[PDB]
């Protein structure tokens, strides 16, 4: 119950990176942590509200794929407070640095993102942002699904890529197999090396012909090694009709069996 920090026991260091709706810093509290402050000094009345019913959410998270939270500040501002991860997340691995992780990897990674998301659903948590930049390697091993954006406020851009049909829609939207759909692009992601629509020069473009049914992931990219069961799993995961996407206990016990082997 007592998760509240008081004023004055964290010493907040490096800034790491910054936005709209916040900034996040490196900060020793008991040890390494990371801080995230929401970029509002007087707080608006019920936007409180808001920081209250996330911490709510994120209090309800106990699960090693999951970034542990650790507490929050209220005084002097509003800071949520994680776990300090070493490394850096998917998205940066597979499309910025060149990493060229083992197929044991690979299908390791979709694993415990599985897991975690299987977890969050497990809990009635839904994501609605779930992407490879949402996943951080920790030591380059452990996945830790978080929400690392401090662009905007979570809605409950630069996500297009991995919404499902109906979320791009916006007709009624967020659900456990829009969360599904994400998961599907990030199997992509892991099994091709490469984002989605690489050839498509326009986001609007994406956001049309996806939303318009016209357009939809080149699965014959994946790489020869990609097992049948992955391909056939990915493709489950990124239907069209929501309600055929399979559910994760179903995804993670699939993605675990082809692991044994
Ligand atoms: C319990 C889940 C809470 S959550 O939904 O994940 N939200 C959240 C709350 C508090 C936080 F501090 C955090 N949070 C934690 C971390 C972090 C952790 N370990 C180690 N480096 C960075 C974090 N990085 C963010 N970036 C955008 C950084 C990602 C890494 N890059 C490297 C070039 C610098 C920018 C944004 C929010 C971040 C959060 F993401
Ligand atoms: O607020 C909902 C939150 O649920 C979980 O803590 C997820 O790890 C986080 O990414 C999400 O933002």
């Amino acid at each position: 119950d007592d998760w509240e920090i008081p004023d004055g026991q964290i010493t907040v260091g490096q800034r790491i990176g910054s936005g709209s709706f916040g900034t996040v810093y490196k900060g020793k509290w008991h040890g390494d942590v990371a801080v995230k402050m929401l970029n509002v000094t007087a707080p608006t009345p019920q936007q409180l509200q808001a920081f209250k019913n996330e911490v709510g959410v994120l209090r309800k998270t106990r699960h090693v794929n999951i970034l542990l939270f650790m507490g929050y500040s209220t005084k002097p501002q509003l800071a949520i407070v994680t776990q300090w991860c070493e490394g850096s997340s998917l998205y940066h691995h597979l499309h910025a640095s060149e990493t060229k992780f083992e197929m044991k990897k690979l299908i390791d990674i979709a694993r415990q993102t599985a897991r975690g998301m299987d977890y969050l659903h497990a809990k009635s948590i839904i994501h609605r942002d779930l992407k490879s930049n949402n996943i951080f390697l920790h030591e380059d091993n452990t996945v830790k699904i978080g929400d690392f954006g401090l662009a905007t406020v979570k809605s409950r851009s630069g996500s297009i890529l991995w919404m499902a049909p109906e979320v791009i829609r916006m007709q009624d939207p967020y659900s456990f197999q829009s969360d599904v759909y994400a998961f599907g692009i990030v199997l992509y992601e892991l099994m091709t090396g490469q984002l989605p629509y690489s050839n498509i020069n326009n986001r609007d473009q994406i956001i049309e012909m996806v939303g318009r049914g016209s357009l939809s992931p080149d699965l014959s990219k994946v790489r020869s090694n990609c097992p049948k069961r992955m391909k056939r799993l990915m493709a489950e995961c990124l239907k069209k009709k929501r309600d055929e996407r399979p559910s994760f206990p179903r995804i993670l016990a699939e993605i675990e069996e082809l692991a044994r082997e």
